[PDB]
Order: C-alpha cells, then sequence, then structure tokens
C-alpha cells in the first residue's frame, strides 16, 4: 500500500528531500539548498505514521536506508556528502534543472483555479508556466489577468451590489437622525465604473507581481494542447510556437452564451460587457433568470434604472424554489418588473450606440408569451444572461484523447485526472462540480500538493455553501427542501422555519415578515440538518460559519444546545421551533 | 434511577397527562382537557426508550398500569372513565385548580430570564405570576416591562451603534458614485432617541400582551422572598400584601455601580439614563473600560461628539487582550480620546442641567494618573461605566436560607437550584455564569420545562459566543489566547491568524490591514479549536455560525475542508495558514 504512494511521489516531484526534524545532516542539506535558492518539497519522515516503513522502502530507489535522501524528477541524487560534492563543484544547478520537458507544469488559463494551482506548484520547486488570454467579446471588450471572478464576475458584481445597498442606507439614515434628503440625491454610473475598474486593475497588477515573485513564467498567449505533453501557443503578434510540460492543468473557464435569434450578438450585451460599460445602461431588459440575471437586475434598479426581467419558466432553477420565489417577490416590490413565461424572438436596432457623447443606443425587442400572446417594447440596453459554456475545441485537440461529456466539460476522476494520465482539469470545466471561485481555488491548490509534494488530501465537493447577492441576499448550504423530500420521502423530512426582522430595520420602518430562514432535517437520522436556507441582509456572513457545522454532521439538537449572540439575525437559527407539519404561522 | 425521575415529575408538575401516541382513550381525555381550556403537560410513553418501565412505576402512585393517567399537583386524578365523570358532573375545574398555594410559580423579575421562564411554565398549565418593578435611577429615570436588555441594554445600544455606522455609509456612498456631500450633514440626537424609544415602547406593550395571552398574572410590584413559599409584594401605592407559590424563580438582574467619589451620584449619569436622555450629551467623559463603556463612547463619537474615555488599567478585562488593544487602537484612530492609567477623584458642578432649553450642564472633573500626575478637565456629561452588581438584600430576607457568594450572587447547582430546594435562580444573578440575554432566556425556558413538563435537559453554559459592538466589531467564541496558553502550555498551543480587508472597503479607500482574525488551537488534541476571534464588520453574524461547530468539537482540519463563500469576510476562516510561531507577517 505505502509502496505505491512512494513511487508516485518520487516520480512526480520536481525536487523533494526526505528528511527528519531531529537530524542535523538534513539541516546541512536544507541550508545548502536555501542558500543555492533551490525550492523543493520536504517530507519529514518522523512526523508521519508509517514513516519507519517509508525509510526502508526508499532503498528501492537509492540502495540506502538513511536520511537525508534527495531526488530530482524521479532520480536519486545523493546523501549529505554527495549533494555537498555537487555544490562544491558547481554541478548542482545543472542537475536540478535537467528535465525531459521545458516545464514541470503548464497551466492553460489564468483565472481562479489556474493562478492558484500555478503559485502553489512553484512553492515546491516545480518549474511552472501559466498561460492566459482573454478573447474579446463581440463588441471588443477585453480585460487583464485573473479570470472571470476578478474581472467580470464576483468582484465587480458585489461592488455594484454594495453601491445599490448604499441607497437604502441613505434612506435609513434619516430615520436614525441624520439630516439628509434622500429624495434629492442621484447616482453617477461612470463614477462608479471608474472606482470598480481601478480596483480590478490593482488586482491584475497584483497577480502579475505574485507570479514573478514565485518564478512562475507568465505568457499572455492562447494555449492549445496538441499532444499529451505539447502545448501550442499564439501570442499578440500571432506568432506560433510549442512548449512542453510534464504535467498539464486545464483551467480555461467558461463564457456567456447567446440565444440563437436575430440581433442578439449585434445589439445585445452580456455580463462580460456590463462591468466596464462607459455609459449608464438606461432602460434595460435582462433576459434570463439565473443568479447572474437577478443580481444584475437587482443593483441596476437600486441605482435608479428602469429594469425588466424576462423569465422563460422559473427563477433560479436548481435552487430551493420557495426561497427563489421569496427572492423574486422582494425584487418585484422594490422596483424590478417581471415579464413572466416569456422568451425573445428578435432584437431590432433603432439607434446606434452614441459612442462620442457616451450614450446608449435604442432597441426594439419582440417576443411571445408561453400561451401565444405577443411581447413588444423598446429598451436602451439588452443584457443576455442565459447560461455559460466552455469551448474546449478552442483549447483541446480531439486527437489527444481527453474525454468530454455531452455539455462539453471534462470527465475527471475524483482527483481531477482526465482520461490522459498526465492531464488534469479544475474549476468550471470539471464536469459535475460546483462552479464557484473558492472551489476552483481549493481544487487547484490541493492538486499541486499531490503532484509535487506527496500530499494525499482530495477536494471535498459536497455541501458547498452559496450566496446569491440579490437586493435581499439568499444564503444556502446543502439540500433544497424538494430535493430532500424526493431523496428521503415526505414522512422522513421535518422543516423548522421562521420569519425575522433585523433590529436595524425597526427604526427604519422596513418590512416585518420578509426575511425568512429554515432548516431541512431528516427524522430517521437524529434530525440531521440536510439543508440550511436564509433570506436576509449579510446572508453570506450568516451562512458561512454554519457550513463548518454541516460538514461535521450537525443535528437540530446541536443548533438547539448552542447559544445565540444577541442582537444578530443569525441567532434566530439557534431557537427554531415551528414546524411546517404543525401548520403554525412562522410570522413574528 | 428511572423511578426518581417519575417521582420528581409527578410532584412538581401542575397538570400532566401520561399517554401513548395511538390511544383512543387518551385522545378522548385530551379533547375534554383543552375543550375546558385546561393547559397541561403530556408525556407520550411510547416516545421514551424506557417507557415500558415508566408505565409500571406509575402504579406506585395510582395502583393502575394503563394509560391515560391524569395527575394534578402530585395527586392521581383518574383514568378515562373517572375524568369524564368529573367533566359531566361539573367537578373538573375545581379539581385542577386545587392548590396548597396561590401559584404554581412566582417569578421575581420581569426581564430576559423571568419573562422567558414565566411564559414557558404557563404553557404546561402552571399558574404563574411574574413580578417586575424598576427602581428609578438617581435623577429619576424609569422604564417599562422587559428588563435591562430591552430598555437600557442590547436593544437601545445596538440601534445607536447602527446610527453611528450609518455615518461611514454616507461617507462610502460618494466613492461608489452617489452625489451627496458628507461634510454638509449633521445628526439630530433627539430625533434618534425618539425613534429608539418608540421601538422600545412597542416591546414593552408586546410583553404585556404576551403575558395576558398566556394567562400569566403580571404584577407591577416589587417582590421580596420572606420564606421559602412566601413573597411579600409592595405595589405603586405602597400597599403591602403576601402571595404564596410552590416554585420560586429569582431573576432580578443587576444595576450600574457608582464610584465612591464626591459628585458622582449627583452630577454624572450611567447607561440606565443615556438611552432616553432628552438632550445630546455634548462633550463627554466615559469613566470605565468595559464593553458598555467602549460601546457607548464609540457611537457617541460616530454621531459627532467630543468623547474621552478614562481607563484605570486595561481595556476589556477578561477578553483576549491582543483583540482588546486592536479594538482600542481603531477607536483612537477614529476620534475617541483616551486618558490611560487614570482614575477620577471628584466631579464638581459648574452649570446645572438646563431642563427648559434642553441642554446639558457643565462639570469639572479632577483625577490622577497612576504615577501621581494630575488630571483636571471640563465636560458637559460624565458617564460612569464601572461595572454592575445585584442587590439581593432588597429581594431576599437573610433568614430564608439562600446562600450567596462573595459578590452577592446566588450559588446554584447545575440545574439552577439554590440551597432552598424549591427556589431557583437564573440570569445575571446566577453566580459564575456568562451574563448575557440569550443565556438567561435559554436557562429560563429549560428550567420551566424541567419543573412542569418532565424534561431533563440542562443548560450548557460552556463556549458561549460574544460580540462587542464597538465601531469596529469584535466577535469571539471560546478561550482567549492567553487563557489557552496558561491552561495547556505555550508548546501545546498553535495560533493561525491573518489580516483582511472587506471588499466593501476597497472602492471606499479604507484601511488595508486593520481587520484581523485568529484561531487558537491545541496541537495534542488533533488541533482542536479552543477559541475563535474576529475583528471586523458584522462580527456577530460572522461568529454565530461557528459557535455551533465549536460546540461540536471542531478542529483546524474541519475549517480547512469546508469551502468558503465568496466574496465575504467570513470565508477567510476557511483558508488560514500563517502561524504565530512561524514569525511570518499576517498582512495580505
Ligand atoms: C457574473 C458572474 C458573477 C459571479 N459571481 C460569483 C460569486 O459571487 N461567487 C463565486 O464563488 N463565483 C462567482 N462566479 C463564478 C466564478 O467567477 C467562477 O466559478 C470562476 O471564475 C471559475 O474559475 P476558473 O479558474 O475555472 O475559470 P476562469 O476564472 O474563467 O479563468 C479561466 C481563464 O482562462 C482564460 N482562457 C480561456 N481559454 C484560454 C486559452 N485557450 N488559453 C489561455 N487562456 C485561456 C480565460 O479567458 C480566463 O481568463 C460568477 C460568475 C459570473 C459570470
Ligand atoms: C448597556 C448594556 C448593554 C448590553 N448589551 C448586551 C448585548 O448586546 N447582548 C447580551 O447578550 N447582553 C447584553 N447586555 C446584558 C443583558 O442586558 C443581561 O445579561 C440580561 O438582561 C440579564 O437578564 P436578567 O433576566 O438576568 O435581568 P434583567 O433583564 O435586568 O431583569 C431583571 C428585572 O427585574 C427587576 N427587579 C429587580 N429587583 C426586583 C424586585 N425586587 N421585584 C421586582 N422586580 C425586580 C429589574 O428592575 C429588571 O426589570 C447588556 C447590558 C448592558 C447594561
Ligand atoms: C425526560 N425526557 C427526555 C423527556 C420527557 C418529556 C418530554 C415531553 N415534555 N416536554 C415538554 N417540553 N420539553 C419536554 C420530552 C423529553
Amino acid at each position: 500500500g505505502t509502496s505505491q504512494w512512494l513511487r508516485k511521489t518520487v516520480d512526480s516531484a520536481a525536487v523533494i528531500l526526505f528528511s527528519k526534524t531531529t537530524c542535523p545532516y538534513c539541516k546541512k542539506v536544507k541550508d545548502v539548498l536555501a542558500e543555492a535558492k533551490i525550492k523543493h518539497a520536504t517530507i519529514e519522515l518522523d512526523q508521519l505514521s508509517n514513516g519507519s516503513a517509508i525509510q526502508k522502502c526508499l532503498a528501492s530507489f537509492s540502495k540506502i536506508e538513511t536520511v537525508p535522501q534527495m531526488f530530482v524528477r524521479g532520480k536519486f541524487i545523493g546523501d549529505s556528502q554527495t549533494v555537498l560534492k555537487y555544490y562544491s563543484n558547481d554541478e548542482l544547478a545543472g542537475i536540478v534543472n535537467e528535465s525531459k520537458y521545458d516545464y514541470d507544469l503548464i497551466v492553460i488559463g489564468g483565472g481562479s483555479g489556474g493562478l492558484a494551482a500555478g503559485k502553489e506548484a512553484a512553492k515546491y520547486g516545480a518549474k511552472t508556466a501559466v498561460l492566459d488570454y482573454v478573447e474579446p467579446t463581440p463588441i471588443g471588450t477585453t480585460w487583464g489577468l485573473g479570470g472571470t471572478c476578478v474581472n467580470v464576475g464576483c468582484i465587480p458584481k458585489k461592488l455594484m451590489h454594495q453601491a445599490g445597498l448604499l441607497s437604502h442606507a441613505l434612506e435609513d439614515a434619516e430615520h436614525f437622525g441624520w439630516s439628509l434628503d434622500r429624495s434629492k440625491i442621484s447616482h453617477n454610473w461612470s463614477t462608479m465604473v471608474e472606482g470598480v475598474q481601478s480596483h480590478i486593475g490593482s488586482l491584475n497588477w497584483g497577480y502579475k507581481v505574485a507570479l514573478r515573485d514565485n518564478q512562475v513564467t507568465y505568457l499572455n498567449a492562447k494555449g492549445r494542447l496538441i499532444s499529451p505533453h505539447e502545448v501550442q501557443i499564439t501570442d499578440k503578434n500571432q506568432k506560433v510556437s510549442t512548449i512542453t510540460g510534464n504535467k498539464i492543468i486545464l483551467a480555461t473557464g467558461e463564457r456567456p452564451k447567446y440565444p440563437e435569434i436575430p440581433g442578439a450578438v449585434e445589439y445585445g450585451i452580456t455580463s462580460d460587457d456590463l462591468f466596464s460599460l462607459p455609459y449608464f445602461p438606461g432602460k434595460t431588459l435582462v433576459i434570463g433568470a439565473s443568479y447572474v440575471a437577478l443580481e444584475c437586475a437587482g443593483f441596476l434598479a437600486s441605482l435608479g434604472g428602469d429594469v425588466t426581467v424576462m423569465v422563460r419558466s422559473i427563477l433560479l432553477r436548481g435552487f430551493d424554489q420557495q426561497m427563489a420565489e421569496k427572492v423574486g417577490d422582494y425584487m418585484e416590490n422594490h422596483g424590478v418588473k417581471f415579464a413572466k413565461l416569456c422568451v425573445p424572438d428578435e432584437i431590432k436596432q433603432l439607434k446606434v450606440v452614441d459612442t462620442e457623447n457616451n450614450k446608449p443606443g435604442l432597441l426594439l425587442v419582440k417576443g411571445h408569451y408561453t400561451d401565444g400572446k405577443k411581447f413588444e417594447e423598446e429598451f436602451e440596453t439588452v443584457i443576455f444572461a442565459v447560461g455559460r459554456e466552455p469551448q474546449l475545441s478552442k483549447v483541446l485537440c480531439e486527437t489527444v484523447g481527453v474525454k468530454l461529456d455531452k455539455n462539453g466539460r471534462v470527465v475527471c476522476t475524483d482527483d481531477e485526472q482526465t482520461t490522459v494520465s498526465n492531464v488534469y482539469a479544475i474549476g468550471d470545466i470539471n464536469a459535475g462540480k460546483p462552479q464557484l471561485t473558492p472551489v476552483a481555488i481549493q481544487a487547484g491548490r490541493y492538486l499541486a500538493r499531490r503532484l509535487f509534494a506527496g500530499a494525499t488530501e482530495l477536494t471535498d465537493y459536497s455541501n458547498v455553501a452559496t450566496t446569491v447577492f440579490t437586493p435581499l441576499e439568499y444564503g444556502a448550504c446543502g439540500l433544497s427542501e424538494e430535493d430532500a423530500i424526493e431523496k428521503y420521502g415526505d414522512k422522513d423530512i421535518e422543516v423548522y422555519h421562521s420569519n425575522f426582522k433585523p433590529l436595524e430595520w425597526t427604526v427604519a420602518h422596513r418590512e416585518d415578515n420578509v426575511c425568512y430562514m429554515k432548516l431541512v432535517c431528516r427524522k430517521s437520522d437524529n434530525m440531521r440538518v440536510l439543508g440550511l436556507h436564509v433570506l436576509g441582509p449579510n446572508a453570506g456572513e450568516i451562512t458561512q460559519g454554519y457550513a463548518v457545522a454541516i460538514k461535521m454532521g450537525a443535528t437540530k439538537a446541536d443548533f438547539d444546545r448552542t447559544i445565540g449572540i444577541h442582537p444578530t439575525c443569525s441567532e434566530t437559527f439557534t431557537t427554531l421551533h415551528v414546524t411546517k407539519k404543525s401548520g403554525v404561522s412562522p410570522i413574528v
């Protein structure tokens, strides 16, 4: 059992030292490597259980049973005297640099998972390249290093969400005694875009500095895997070349889809364009009903826009539908309009974007409702949020042999391995995994440690908590109510729930019975918490701590016996008692 | 062991039905019982693992072994046939109202614990009186039903904290693109107090309605326990009378202390007065360094006041001192002045309070620093926050036999029982317990269930989480870092820590490395999390969820394997890696 772990670690590591904490001969070698500025993995054999068995099994590669032993790319290099002989003869640097390949690791894609995989691999001596290239949108929008979240995703959207929230802050301040007139204050879109884009630019720059200070080679070029170990690159001048790597990580992400209808690509935009748009969108139509669509429609309305959402069927497909409907009712009562059971047919241009004076165009949208009735209205901006997809034909040559699924995502084992033994995939293109930035970052960091440091820890993809940052935020961990009932049967499911009102909302005269939370529990398993759901302010900060308890198997009793922090919204989870089966009202 | 429980349940329960879930004869009794508006506990013997043995032991009381069995105040009443006979003969109401005492329960104190104990007892048929009286402050301040938190504690102070937070919201709004000018906006204290007091008034009313809807007798009179079952009441006309009860719950809380210096009582105020003060305090001296003192100074400063805190020795004695100092430093960087190592000697009056034109007076404060140098300065308002204390001498005739510790608090067993077998104590006066509203509420509700419904669950007072609502909030759960080291030794303690910056602070140009969090772990117990500490916005919402995981025995590995929610502050707890031993900087 242990023998095949050691073969795997020795064959994959770039520079690895087998050591012991107590040994000073090991200390002698560590310092030689530190002074020579050689980075490497170290496996302190006294700090592991089967450590005495590994010391003996090392001899299969080296013919010695003692410590230290140093390896470079699968090859035994020496004990303390032999490495010191290489240092003293200036043979060391050429030994640790000799490789069959240009790089130990090539990462295709410089986003959340790719940059994390890259930086972590370089820590343990892997010679690493990171490739990133941002294909422009149809109107030519492009951005810097860091991926979807940093440039056109979580970071800009939560910053605009905050701008929206500050509007109700201004309203609330009058009731708390501040002398301002909310009625006489307006919002400047381009001022906000300049602040958001300036922060994004400091992140582009930070990532490039991080790569340089880890000796990671960053190539702003489009990557294409033509064979298991060969990557073809194409730079800004359209110059083609080929580099080789031992291990390959695909981390190229996704991009927004367009519907197959006239005018969409020509006259619409997507979220890729929204976050650096130079003019205010004006009267906007959002087509779609995913979290992206609702989040954007949500802050556009809070900033003062005339906003409409076109919903084919339901909101937030895949999420708990009671919570989804409460999310949607809140938005509808605070000035988002909904065109229900409606799909688009064409977009007609009426005015071209006034690019000089910084103004939007004018469009005609024509569609029909699900019964047959017709839709026709004019908008200044149309935003499509109808899903995202990878396009691995751009990245991946079919002859290489990497299996994809029917959606176009990479089929992987539970350690991210593809059907080609040295190629891996992480992040949104890994089939079946939650498409979330913290997931990609963990997957990337954990894989790098297994490749180049002898680690065994895998990424746990179950019960990952989410938050939808609509004007009233919605946090969740675990199963929706309908999924629990389906998997276990309604007679085994108990649901504790309650409305609540933040203390902050009392003096501000906000609504009484709009915030809501519930625990979905399995009776036959000690009333285990199957899913947690909360609609209210700061839902992400509320939910996050409970994801730890859910990972650990929390039960209703665990929540009961824990004491609240007062006054908070979150404490309401510690005294839930009304069940749905009882019929009692959840109001306060 | 099972027989000792049954004898205790039968003796103290007011009205209790022994039953089985599927039992048409039991259902026949239940329908008679609540038709006549008779509240009662019910124990469904088929829901307990040793319900077979319990059913037998009932015969020691009734001479029968079947269900249903109905008891009133320790006396067996009958089976199905017997109870119905009493019903159709109009004898039943007189049976269930038969008592040696006026009340099954007398609660002394109408605050967090007492209201919660009383309402819960009444649900199971206990005849209940709740006594509450508010001794006016030296200047005459008084308030309504609900206790310290509702009237002069958590509720008014967090509303005022929120008023203070809204000032940085208005500042942050400009950077996010709103057109207002923060420097042209001022705060109106009396407008804020009016809104706060109107919300407090609606809580006062809501509690009176809740007691009436539960058939609890509310007496607005001061109570005094003259013998184990005898309570002397004095009403608002000084009429004196005596009521008896079977069980007595003491829940009278504490009040603010005054230092024994000239002018303190005469010319200063406490928090009891601050939350309904008709005029803005103006230039203010806060004397003390507890969380009350720091919280009040904190929002006074955010609302535009000139504020000084006089600190005898250290900030937040009893909390983790590295966190206390970071809390202090932030306040001092945001306009709170500190007079360190200093104590007051006397307050002298320069102007009487102008009650007509609604203005504070003027005071001269004189004191000294620990090295002997002199303090002398003028202030409009002086607020004493130098601790709180009970005064059970005005509650407890010494001859009754209730033992007290050296601080004046009631020594109780771990089921809240005092040295007199039918008297219990809950809330702030229970010696050695955390002094917090959720603790009082939970202790009161669980005690009621044990007295009157046969419950056995005890209140768990370990690892109760806290939040200090200073201008930058500080949430904690478990041991301080210095306590962990003292109990286990520095060599067995490992601390993971990190700075962070809320995403909301980027565009608003706020501080880079002020927010801070750490996890205090025990190496020899599989890196068990001993204490969690976070300084930052929404610290209470952040901390609460983690209290469940700490209750469950969480380890560093459990935090590591849980994925974060992005973008949130709380997610930083899921990727901590820098140790204090390592000497690496916690900046980002
Ligand atoms: C509007 C929006 C909001 C979101 N909000 C959140 C949120 O609040 N929280 C959250 O957890 N997640 C959020 N997400 C999802 C999150 O952004 C993704 O899960 C994450 O970015 C995926 O990381 P990745 O490393 O798999 O891919 P990416 O971050 O997309 O990185 C892939 C990178 O590789 C580049 N690339 C592609 N092909 C090539 C090639 N051939 N050669 C070189 N480079 C290439 C891409 O251009 C891109 O730079 C949001 C997404 C969107 C669209
Ligand atoms: C400024 C301040 C802020 C606080 N903030 C928080 C916070 O954020 N979170 C938190 O958890 N805790 C907070 N606390 C603490 C919280 O208020 C107490 O822990 C809690 O109220 C204790 O409840 P109790 O039932 O023990 O006492 P109380 O709530 O004080 O109730 C006792 C009641 O009995 C009355 N009484 C006294 N003697 C008699 C008598 N002889 N007859 C009749 N009635 C009598 C008293 O007047 C009072 O109304 C704060 C306290 C203060 C002072
Ligand atoms: C002693 N055990 C474990 C027990 C006994 C009775 C009940 C039901 N009566 N009740 C009401 N509120 N809590 C309990 C539940 C548990």
